[PDB]
C-alpha cells in the first residue's frame, strides 16, 4: 500500500483484512508472502571467482598476447636445439604477465565495496509483531514481515519496514530519520491522514520509513510495503538501474585496443603479401618448416611490439601517487580513473549549507516595534556581534552597546527565543569549541538570548560547559512548556504552549509563543506589542515590517528572517486536538507581533576565491540550496554565482517552478540555471540527466543515502566526510573537510594529472609505433630478427616504465585554471602529432634495424659481409657468399641483438627528454625541469647494463657486452632522434597558429 500516509488507519485495515488487536492469521501470513515476497533487498549479484578469472582475458590485448604466448609456446616445443632452459623462457614471461595481470584484477574486486550492498546496514535483524496464532508480541526475522502485518516499534529500534502508524502509546513519538530526509533533529509523529497522495517523505507525518530509528516513544504500526518498495527499496532500485559510462581515457584506450589488433593483422597480411614470390620457389628444396616459423615468430614479436604492457602499471603507480597528494589536499578519491573525469568537469552543483558556507548560523541583526501612531511608524533596530554559537558578544544600536533588559519589547524576543526552541548549546571540552546540539536556526536563538542577558544575571562567576545555558534557564523557570506545536512545511511556523510557573490552578495567564517564516505568521498577527503595550495590526505597520524583511532576506545582508509572536490568549488547553497538525495553524492565530531576528550561515572563507577560479575555469557552479528564492538569489550574488546587479529570473528555480515547467523547458532551465532552491531528492536526479543530455561532466555534492541515486548517476558524485557511509560509497570522491574549496582544487589537481598523464601515454605508445616497424622491417627486408619478444618485453616494462613514471611528474602549465574543460572527445594523438610520430616511428624502426645490420656487415668485430645480403638467404644449404668452410649460427649472434636493443633503449631515453614538452623545445623547456626524470633514465642505464653484465641475465635476453666502439655507433645512431623532434617541433610551433 504504496498511498498508505494519506489513508485513514480504518482504511488501511480494511485494505489488508486485518485487526489491530490480533494482527495477521497463518494463512493471511503464507499468501501475503507469496504475493510480496520477503522483506528484504534483493541478493548481490553472484560473482564468483571462476567467472572474475575469465573476465581478466576479456580485453582485447590481452586475448593478442594470450595468441602470443600459444604461439610462442608451440614454436618453444617444436624448435631446433638442445637447450630447452632457454626456450621456454619467451613464453612463461608472456604467460605470467597475463597471471599476474589476472591477480590483480582479481584482487581489485575482493577489496571493492559497492553501494547497494551498503544498504543492508539499515536493515534489522529483527522485529516486533503481532499475529492472530498468539496474543503476546512475537519477535522475528524482518524478511519474514509481510505487508498487513501489525507491528510494534520502541526506543532503539531500526524500523524493520515501511509502517503506518496505528496508534501511539506513550506521550508522543519521536524518530530519527536523518538518513532519509537529512532532517537534523528528531521528527515528531502522528496517526491523522496526510491527504496530499504526492506528499514528499517529510510530510509523511504519519508514516515510518524502513531503516531508520526511534529516538523517543512506542507505536502499533500496520505495515505499508516491503523489500524494494519502501522508501529505501526505491532508492535501491535506482541505483541498480543506473549504468556507469566509461571514462573518456577508458573509451580511448579500448578505441586504441580495437584499432591495434585491425593493424597487427593487416601487416600480417603485408608481411605475407611481401613474400609471395615463395610461390615460385620449387617444392623440392628449401625448408617450408624454418620458413613458417619465421613467420609466426615475427607474428609473436609482432603482438608484442604493438601492445604497451607496462602502459597499465604506469597509468596505476600515476593514479595512486597523485591520489595520495590529494588526499592531503582532504579530495578522498575513492575511484582512481575517476581523477581524469575530475579534471573535465564542466558543471559542479553543491550544496550550500556546510559546503558552501560554514553552517555556523548567527543572529547579527533584530528589531521590535518602536512606536505606532496612525500612518506613522518606527521601527527599534539591534545588531549583535559574534559569528560562533559562543555567547561571546554584545548588543548594539547605531553600534553603541546597550543593555537588552532596558526594552521591554526585547525581554519578549528573548523568551521566544528561549521557549519557543528544541535545541541547547553545548561546549565540546575536547574540542575547545562550543557545539550546537540540534537546529543550526534554533541554537542561533540559544546563543542570541545568552547574549541579551535580558534579566542581567552574573555569567561571569561560571565557566564554558555551565555559561552555555545560564541566560536560558532563567527564563526557563519562568514559564511552564506544557507543550509543543512541531514546526511544519505548510504553515512554515512552530509554536509552545506556556503557564505561568507562578501561578497554580488559575483561569489565565497561559500564552502561546510562536516563531516562523515572516510572512504566514506576520498575516495570522492581528496585534502589535509596542513594550509592554499592544496595538491593532495596521497597513502601514506591516508594510514598514515587511520591509525592513525583505531588506535584510534580498539585500546584501543575506540573513534569514524569522518572525517571533505571541498569542496572548490562548484557546483554552483542553480545547486543543495536539494528534491533528493540521489543527496547529489555526491554533496560531490572533497573534501579537512581537519582532524579527536575521541570521546568517557565512560563506567559508575560500569559495569565493574557489568560485572564481571556477569562472577562469570556465565551469559552471550551481548551488543547491533550502533558503528561500529570494535569500538563495541574494546568496549566490554574495559568494559570486550571480553578479551583484544581473537579471536572473530564468536562472533561478524553486522546485515547485521547476515542476511546473514542461519536459522541455525543464531541459533548457538547466543549461542556464544556477541556483535551486527547495527542491527535493529526486530533482538532483533529473539535473543530472538534463545536464548529460548536453554532454556536461557534472559533479555532484551529497551526503544522505536520499543522494545515493544522484551521486551514482553525475560523472563525479562527491560526498561529505561528515555524511552517511552509504553516500561515501556511491562516491567518487569524499570531501574530509566538506568545503566547496576542496572540489576546486581537485578538479585542478585532475587537469595537472592528465596533462603528465598524456605525455607518458604518448611517450609509451610511440615507443611501440617504432618497435613495430623493426619488426616490420625485418619482416619485409628478409632480416634475421634484431628484436625478441623477451628483449621488447623488458623495455616496455621496465626501461621505458621509469622514464614513463616520471614523465608523470612533469611541472604543470601555469595557465592550468585558465583555460575552458577538456573535451571529453579530444583525441591523445591527431594531426600533426601523428606525423611527428610516425617520423620517429620510422626514425626509430630503421635505427634499430640499420644497428644490428651495420653489425653483420660494416662492423669490426662482425664477420664483415659489406653489401652481402642476410635477405639473400638464411638458408645455409647453399653457401654461395662463403666459399670455404662452414659457419651460419652467427646469423644468430647475440652482437647485432644488443645493438639494436642498445639503439632502442638509448634513443627511448633520448624520446622521453622530448616528451618534457608537447611543442617546447629542449632550449626553452630544458631536461632538468623534470629532476625525477633524470634521475629515472639514470637507473633505466644501469638496468640496462645489469642484463648485460651479470651472469644469468646476458644468456636469457640473448646479449653480451658491447664494445666501446660499438657504444660509440650506438650514440651516433641515437641521439639524433633529439634533432628529428626539435625540428619537427619548431614547425608546429611557428608554421601551425590557432
Ligand atoms: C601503436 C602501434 C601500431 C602498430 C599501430 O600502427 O598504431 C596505430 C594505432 C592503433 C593508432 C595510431 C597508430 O597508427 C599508426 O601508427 C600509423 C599507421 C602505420 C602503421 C605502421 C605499419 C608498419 C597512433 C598510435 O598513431 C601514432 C603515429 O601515434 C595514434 C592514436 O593513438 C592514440 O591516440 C593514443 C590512444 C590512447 C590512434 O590513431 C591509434 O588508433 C586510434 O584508436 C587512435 C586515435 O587512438
Ligand atoms: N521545502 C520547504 N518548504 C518550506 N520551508 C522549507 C523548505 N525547505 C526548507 N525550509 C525551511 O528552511 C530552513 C533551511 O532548510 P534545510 O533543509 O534544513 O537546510 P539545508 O537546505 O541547508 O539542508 P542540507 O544541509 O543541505 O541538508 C529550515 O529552517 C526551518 O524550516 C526550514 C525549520 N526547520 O526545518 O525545522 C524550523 C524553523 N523554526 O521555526 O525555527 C524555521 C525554518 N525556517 O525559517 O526556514
Ligand atoms: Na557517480
Amino acid at each position: 500500500m504504496e498511498a498508505a500516509h494519506s489513508k485513514s488507519t480504518e482504511e488501511c485495515l480494511a485494505y489488508f483484512g486485518v485487526s489491530e488487536t490480533t494482527g495477521l492469521t497463518p494463512d493471511q501470513v503464507k499468501r501475503h508472502l507469496e504475493k510480496y515476497g520477503h522483506n528484504e533487498l534483493p541478493a548481490e549479484e553472484g560473482k564468483s571467482l571462476w567467472e572474475l578469472v575469465i573476465e581478466q582475458f576479456e580485453d582485447l590485448l590481452v586475448r593478442i598476447l594470450l595468441l602470443a604466448a600459444c604461439i610462442s609456446f608451440v614454436l618453444a616445443w617444436f624448435e631446433e636445439g638442445e637447450e630447452t632452459i632457454t626456450a621456454f623462457v619467451e613464453p612463461f614471461v608472456i604467460l605470467l604477465i597475463l597471471i599476474a595481470n589476472a591477480i590483480v584484477g582479481v584482487w581489485q574486486e575482493r577489496n571493492a565495496e559497492n553501494a547497494i550492498e551498503a544498504l543492508k546496514e539499515y536493515e534489522p535483524e529483527m522485529g516486533k509483531v503481532y499475529r492472530a496464532d498468539r496474543k503476546s508480541v512475537q519477535r522475528i526475522k524482518a524478511r519474514d514481515i509481510v505487508p498487513g502485518d501489525i507491528v510494534e516499534v520502541a526506543v532503539g529500534d531500526k524500523v524493520p519496514a515501511d509502517i503506518r502508524i496505528l496508534s501511539i502509546k506513550s506521550t508522543t513519538l519521536r524518530v530519527d530519520q536523518s538518513i532519509l530526509t537529512g532532517e537534523s533533529v528528531s521528527v515528531i509523529k502522528h496517526t491523522e491522514p496526510v491527504p496530499d497522495p504526492r506528499a514528499v517523505n517529510q510530510d509523511k507525518k504519519n508514516m515510518l520509513f524502513s531503516g531508520t530509528n526511534i529516538a523517543a516513544g512506542k507505536a502499533l504500526g500496520i505495515v505499508a510495503t516491503t523489500g524494494v518498495s519502501t522508501e529505501i527499496g526505491k532508492i535501491r532500485d535506482q541505483m541498480a538501474a543506473t549504468e556507469q559510462d566509461k571514462t573518456p581515457l577508458q573509451q580511448k584506450l579500448d578505441e586504441f585496443g580495437e584499432q591495434l589488433s585491425k593493424v597487427i593483422s593487416l601487416i600480417c597480411v603485408a608481411v605475407w603479401l611481401i613474400n609471395i614470390g615463395h610461390f615460385n620457389d620449387p617444392v623440392h628444396g628449401g625448408s617450408w618448416i624454418r620458413g613458417a616459423i619465421y613467420y609466426f615468430k615475427i607474428a609473436v614479436a609482432l603482438a608484442v611490439a604493438a601492445i604497451p604492457e607496462g602502459l597499465p602499471a604506469v597509468i596505476t603507480t600515476c593514479l595512486a601517487l597523485g591520489t595520495r597528494r590529494m588526499a592531503k589536499k582532504n579530495a578522498i578519491v575513492r575511484s582512481l580513473p575517476s581523477v581524469e573525469t575530475l579534471g573535465c568537469t564542466s558543471v559542479i552543483c553543491s550544496d550550500k549549507t556546510g559546503t558552501l558556507t560554514t553552517n555556523q548560523m548567527s543572529v547579527c541583526k533584530m528589531f521590535i516595534i518602536d512606536k505606532v501612531d496612525g500612518d506613522f511608524c518606527s521601527l527599534n533596530e539591534f545588531s549583535i556581534t559574534g559569528s560562533t554559537y559562543a555567547p561571546e558578544g554584545e548588543v548594539l544600536k547605531n553600534d553603541k552597546p546597550i543593555r537588552s533588559g532596558q526594552f521591554d519589547g526585547l525581554v519578549e524576543l528573548a523568551t521566544i527565543c528561549a521557549l519557543c526552541n528544541d535545541s541547547s548549546l553545548d561546549f565540546n571540552e575536547t574540542k575547545g569549541v562550543y557545539e550546537k546540539v540540534g537546529e543550526a536556526t534554533e541554537t542561533a536563538l540559544t546563543t542570541l538570548v545568552e547574549k541579551m542577558n535580558v534579566f542581567n544575571t552574573e555569567v561571569r562567576n561560571l565557566s564554558k560547559v555551565e555559561r552555555a545555558n545560564a541566560c536560558n534557564s532563567v527564563i526557563r523557570q519562568l514559564m511552564k512548556k506544557e507543550f509543543t506545536l512541531e514546526f511544519s512545511r505548510d504553515r512554515k511556523s512552530m509554536s509552545v504552549y506556556c503557564s505561568p510557573a507562578k501561578s497554580s490552578r488559575a483561569a489565565v495567564g497561559n500564552k502561546m509563543f510562536v516563531k516562523g517564516a515572516p510572512e504566514g505568521v506576520i498575516d495570522r498577527c492581528n496585534y502589535v506589542r509596542v513594550g509592554t503595550t499592544r496595538v491593532p495590526m495596521t497597513g502601514p505597520v506591516k508594510e514598514k515590517i515587511l520591509s525592513v524583511i525583505k531588506e535584510w532576506g534580498t539585500g546584501r545582508d543575506t540573513l534569514r528572517c524569522l518572525a517571533l509572536a505571541t498569542r496572548d490568549t490562548p484557546p483554552k488547553r483542553e480545547e486543543m486536538v495536539l494528534d491533528d497538525s493540521s489543527r496547529f495553524m489555526e491554533y496560531e492565530t490572533d497573534l501579537t507581533f512581537v519582532g524579527v531576528v536575521g541570521m546568517l550561515d557565512p560563506p567559508r572563507k575560500e569559495v569565493m576565491g574557489s568560485i572564481q577560479l571556477c569562472r577562469d575555469a570556465g565551469i559552471r557552479v550551481i548551488m543547491i540550496t533550502g533558503d528561500n528564492k529570494g535569500t538563495a538569489i541574494a546568496i549566490c550574488r554574495r559568494i559570486g554565482i550571480f553578479g551583484e546587479n544581473e537579471e536572473v529570473a530564468d536562472r533561478a528555480y524553486t522546485g515547485r517552478e521547476f515542476d511546473d515547467l514542461p519536459l522541455a523547458e525543464q531541459r533548457e532551465a538547466c543549461r542556464r540555471a544556477c541556483c535551486f532552491a527547495r527542491v527535493e531528492p529526486s530533482h538532483k536526479s533529473k539535473i543530472v540527466e538534463y545536464l548529460q543530455s548536453y554532454d556536461e561532466i557534472t559533479a555532484m555534492t551529497g551526503d544522505g543515502v536520499n543522494d545515493a541515486p544522484a551521486l551514482k548517476k553525475a560523472e563525479i558524485g562527491i560526498a561529505m566526510g561528515s555524511g552517511t557511509a552509504v553516500a561515501k560509497t556511491a562516491s567518487e570522491m569524499v570531501l574530509a573537510d566538506d568545503n566547496f574549496s576542496t572540489i576546486v582544487a581537485a578538479v585542478e589537481e585532475g587537469r595537472a594529472i592528465y596533462n603528465n598523464m598524456k605525455q607518458f601515454i604518448r611517450y609509451l605508445i610511440s615507443s611501440n609505433v617504432g618497435e613495430v616497424v623493426c619488426i616490420f622491417l625485418t619482416a619485409a627486408l628478409g632480416l634475421p630478427e634484431a628484436l625478441i619478444p623477451v628483449q621488447l618485453l623488458w623495455v616496455n616494462l621496465v626501461t621505458d616504465g621509469l622514464p614513463a613514471t616520471a614523465l608523470g611528474f612533469n611541472p604543470p602549465d601555469l595557465d592550468i585554471m585558465d583555460r575552458p574543460p577538456r573535451s571529453p572527445k579530444e583525441p591523445l594523438i591527431s594531426g600533426w602529432l601523428f606525423f611527428r610520430y610516425m617520423a620517429i616511428g620510422g626514425y626509430v624502426g630503421a635505427a634499430t634495424v640499420g644497428a644490428a645490420a651495420w653489425w653483420f656487415m660494416y662492423a669490426e668485430d662482425g664477420p664483415g659481409v659489406t653489401y652481402h645480403q642476410l635477405t639473400h638467404f638464411m638458408q645455409c644449404t647453399e653457401d654461395h657468399p662463403h666459399f670455404e668452410g662452414l659457419d651460419c649460427e652467427i646469423f644468430e649472434a647475440p652482437e647485432p641483438m644488443t645493438m639494436a636493443l642498445s639503439v632502442l633503449v638509448t634513443i627511448e631515453m633520448c624520446n622521453a627528454l622530448n616528451s618534457l614538452s608537447e611543442n617546447q623545445s629542449l632550449m626553452r623547456m630544458p631536461p632538468w625541469v623534470n629532476i625525477w626524470l633524470l634521475g629515472s633514465i639514470c637507473l633505466s642505464m644501469s638496468l640496462h647494463f645489469l642484463i648485460l653484465y651479470v651472469d644469468p641475465l646476458p644468456m636469457i635476453f640473448k646479449l653480451k657486452a658491447l664494445d666501446l666502439t660499438q657504444w660509440l655507433m650506438v650514440l651516433k645512431i641515437s641521439l639524433p632522434v633529439i634533432g628529428l623532434d626539435e625540428i619537427l617541433k619548431f614547425i608546429a610551433r611557428n608554421y601551425l597558429e590557432g
